[PDB]
């Protein structure tokens, strides 16, 4: 037969353990998957237990998801709590500031007042309120903890888990008896959402920092809910049911975490899917997964949560938290000077070592304004910008699709020499973009090869998901065949970013030492426009999917690299969609499609600053730049197209095309959306979940 010992759940107190044991027997009784219980005293202790295989799983507030994701622990959210109603379920909630009706004070008039918080380091109880209130605190920055600043700001507080000895003021309102006063557990009555609300009901505090549902969970009579109002960020008060218009932040729901390593994801999800169906929202009078004995609240999971939702594998704690909240958490340990220096600075994302070296030279010359981050794929760079770890990169239109689905926006586009219509152009920055031509290049010798007989031959691609190299040729082919089976369009290929064991990687050669085969960065010698052309010129493939200028740039002594030095434009032809073949110089009547210019993308929070930096930087290191070619040229890398295309004339403005749909256009977006039905990336799955 088989075996599965169990999933080891960490409880953080005794009533938790109690509920965890009674869950255990109800799983055995109903014959479902087994869960066993571990006991600790704190979230941190559960995070520790899990990282050293003494437990599998624990539910955590967003604040502790952040902690859990740091080294040495490296934990990952695997399942989100779902709130709302089965009609309108949601994996987020709202941090609100609740007050009694009858006072005049607003969110900016809180000094000297008394406060009720759920707990130190918690989302709604601490991180959001304290980050919102920051400009009123007169905090000097480290080494003095921000706690000291809030201790002087409110006259008295209950902040469970605060240091009663260092910050006695933060524990003064706490209703705990003895050593239980101000503790991070239910021994302290004013702990967590309901505890903080009770601190307000009792009149112990003037303000409670809680979630939007607390007043509805704890007050059944709707006439008693009227005695309460919300503080809105626009310095007004509004009724408690108007939380959507009146909240301090919208935040990700609590999540079950697990090891990133041998995490047991499947068993945890298997247990949770089963537990939820059998003991969920009023399913069994035997046991309520999301209920707590009338002594207590929120044991193991949030009371009245309605289920779980599985977190896609690509999501780590930072992606889970979102750029806003993730960077806001980090900012609580930083001075306002440091925070404002990071806003001023542009962190570039480099894909691979070669782009990293060039970005490093730019950085040194940028007068503090540009710095560098790096990853081994473009998707990984996109993730770094979502975590606010990097800010910017230039992307092929195919990747702009992915970036946009993830919420990033185009800011400036690569502009290229204008079809015999502009000069060495003073007005490049405002000249609207013209697109580039996607072409199918073949050898002249290959007289019998046409568009019509291209299926089954050997193919060279820039990378998977790029415009000229992938989306256009494969999109045209998909339009005939109907087949999602992309690895059978051609006998063999180099298509970087594909499965190394597939036919799509067969012709890739990897680096100078034969490592990194089929890797979607410049280490693979066949990567990108230049590498897909090379793949053809060295007889690896029979067709290369590139742009017209690529052939021009790599023939007739235009590229003096060993592989390229003796190639002639006349040895190459284009495949036209009408089955004819033409010279490269006739691309205008023999191209597969027009591709949108590569664009620099970023987060919405960086757009204006990014524009100032890039415009200033290109004035110095651009084509007509003051310090180019003397010191450094941004748009030069000897046919390697590092960071930008080498034929970029300038970075230009978008003229209203400020979203990916407007920039790429409705036709191109339809095409890719179609292609993506055949298979989506982890990152796209990840972004779907995060945008819900
Ligand atoms: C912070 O400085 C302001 C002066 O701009 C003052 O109103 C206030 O008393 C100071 N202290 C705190 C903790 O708000
Ligand atoms: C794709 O299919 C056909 C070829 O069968 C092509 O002519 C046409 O452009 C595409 N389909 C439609 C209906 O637009
Ligand atoms: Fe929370
Ligand atoms: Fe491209």
């Amino acid at each position: 037969g088989r075996r599965r010992r169990s999933v080891q759940w960490c409880a953080v107190s005794q009533p938790e353990a109690t509920k965890c044991f009674q869950w255990q027997r109800n799983m055995r009784r109903v014959r479902g998957p087994p869960v066993s219980c571990i006991k600790r005293d704190s979230p941190i202790q559960c995070i520790q237990a899990i990282a050293e295989n003494r437990a599998d799983a624990v539910t955590l507030d967003g604040g502790f998801i952040y902690e859990a994701g740091l080294a040495p622990y490296k934990l990952r959210p695997v399942a989100a709590e779902v709130y709302g109603t089965e009609r309108q379920p949601r994996t987020h909630y709202y941090a609100v500031a609740v007050v009694k009706k009858g006072g005049s004070f607003q969110l900016n008039e809180l000094q000297g007042l008394k406060s009720c918080h759920t707990g130190l380091r918690r989302t709604a109880g601490w991180n959001v309120p304290i980050g919102t209130l920051r400009p009123f605190l007169n905090w000097t920055g480290p080494p003095e903890p921000i706690e000291a600043a809030v201790a002087r700001f409110f006259s008295a507080s209950c902040v469970p888990g605060a240091d009663k000895g260092q910050f006695p003021n933060l524990c003064r309102l706490c209703a705990g008896t003895g050593e239980n006063k101000c503790a991070f557990s239910s021994q302290e009555p004013y702990f967590s959402y309901s505890g903080a609300f009770k601190c307000l009901r009792d009149g112990a505090g003037d303000v409670a920092f809680i979630r939007e549902s607390t007043v509805f969970e704890d007050l059944s009579d709707e006439a008693e809910r009227d005695e309460y109002e919300l503080l809105c960020p626009d310095n007004t008060r509004k009724p408690v049911d108007k939380f959507k218009d009146c909240h301090l932040a919208r935040v990700p729901s609590h999540a079950v975490v697990a090891r990133s390593v041998n995490g047991k994801e499947d068993a945890i999800w298997n247990l949770l899917r089963q537990a939820q169906e059998k003991f969920g929202k009023d399913k069994s009078p035997k046991f309520q997964l999301f209920g707590s004995p009338s002594g207590q609240k929120d044991l193991l999971f949030k009371d009245s949560a309605i289920g779980f939702s599985r977190v896609p594998p690509r999501i780590d704690s930072g992606l889970y938290l979102g750029s806003g909240y993730f960077t806001a958490i980090q900012n609580l340990r930083k001075s306002e000077e440091e925070v404002a220096a990071r806003r001023a600075r542009v962190v570039w994302c480099a894909v691979g070592e070669q782009e990293l070296r060039k970005c490093n030279q730019w950085s040194g010359l940028s007068e503090g304004s540009v710095t560098c981050s790096s990853a081994s794929t473009t998707e990984d760079c996109i993730a770094l910008v979502l975590k606010g770890e990097a800010d910017a990169m230039s992307l092929d239109g195919g990747y702009v699709y992915t970036a946009g689905k993830c919420g990033l926006v185009p800011v400036l586009a690569e502009n290229y020499k204008s079809q015999q219509s502009s000069d060495p152009d003073p007005n490049c920055v405002d000249r609207p973009v013209e697109g580039y031509l996607a072409v199918a290049v073949v050898r002249r010798s290959d007289t019998s090869l046409t568009w019509n007989s291209v299926k089954g031959k050997k193919s060279c691609h820039t990378a998977v998901d790029r415009t000229a190299g992938w989306n256009i040729p494969m999109g045209l082919l998909f339009n005939q065949t109907g087949s999602c089976k992309f690895d059978e369009y051609f006998s063999q290929s180099c298509a970087p970013g594909s499965d190394p064991r597939s036919n799509l990687c067969a012709l890739c050669i990897g680096d100078e030492q034969g490592e990194n085969k089929c890797v979607p960065n410049s280490n693979e010698r066949y990567y990108g426009y230049t590498g897909a052309f090379r793949c053809l010129a060295e007889n690896a493939g029979d067709v290369a999917f590139v742009k017209d200028v690529t052939v021009l740039q790599n023939t007739d002594g235009n590229n003096n690299d060993a592989w390229a030095k003796d190639l002639k434009l006349a040895d190459f032809a284009l495949l036209c969609l009408d089955g004819k073949r033409k010279p490269v110089t006739e691309a205008r009547s023999c191209h597969l499609a027009m591709a949108p210019n590569h664009a620099v993308v970023s987060r919405m929070d960086k757009v204006e600053r990014l524009k100032q930096v890039l415009l200033h930087q290109q004035a110095k290191f651009g084509r007509n730049g003051s310090d180019c070619p003397d010191k450094f040229c941004l748009f030069q890398s000897e046919t390697k197209n590092l960071l930008f295309n080498d034929n970029t004339e300038c970075l230009a403005r978008l003229h209203g095309k400020t979203t990916y749909e407007k920039y790429l256009g409705p036709q191109y977006v339809a095409g890719i959306t179609n292609l993506k039905k055949c298979s989506t990336s982890p990152l796209l799955e990840a972004c779907e979940f995060l945008r819900k």
